[PDB]
């Protein structure tokens, strides 16, 4: 979750970019989605 997006529901997909991750969520510095 990136906040600014709103609440994303914070799954554990494994990410190189923000386009990766659903709605609401970023791309974060561990590579991720949150």
């Amino acid at each position: 979750s990136g906040s600014d997006g709103g609440v994303c529901p914070k799954i554990l997909k494994k990410c190189r970019r923000d386009s990766d991750c659903p709605g609401a969520c970023i791309c974060r510095g561990n590579g991720y989605c949150g």
